[PDB]
């Protein structure tokens, strides 16, 4: 179900990421470096466990989860959240909850590119990844 998302992906476009980070309370210096960073995202499965790595010259993260099963997560900006990832309309939807707040990280495939839409508050960021061979 999740197989077309699997592999290694490289950031090739970013819109409104500063808006998104600022909504989350990320400090100006972190936003400044992040705005010039191009992460690599690696999505792997082993049975129904998915592992999603984000690698960069600035911050690295890694999460493992089962679709539809809540997990604890500590984000790149150091939020401690309750998370769930599910498939919805063919999109990989990651919902994070903390302190009554929520953010969604939605991944979809369009013309072979991986489009990540990040929403928090009114901020909507779109980041595009292309697949590495
Ligand atoms: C990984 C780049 C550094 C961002 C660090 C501070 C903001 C983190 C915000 C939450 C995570 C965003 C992930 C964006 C993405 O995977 O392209």
């Amino acid at each position: 179900m999740v197989d077309a998302f699997l592999g290694t992906w490289k950031l090739v476009d970013s819109k409104n990421f500063d808006d998104y980070m600022k909504s989350l309370g990320v400090g100006f210096a972190t936003r400044q470096v992040a705005s010039m960073t191009k992460p690599t995202t690696i999505i792997e499965k082993n049975g129904d466990i998915l592992t999603l790595k984000t690698h960069s010259t600035f911050k690295n993260t890694e999460i493992s989860f089962k679709l539809g099963v809540e997990f604890d997560e500590t984000t790149a900006d150091d939020r401690k959240v309750k998370s769930i990832v599910t498939l919805d309309g063919g999109k990989l939807v990651h919902l994070q909850k903390w302190d009554g707040q929520e953010t969604t990280l939605v991944r979809e495939l369009i013309d072979g590119k991986l489009i990540l839409t990040l929403t928090h508050g009114t901020a909507v960021c779109t980041r595009t990844y292309e697949k590495e061979a």
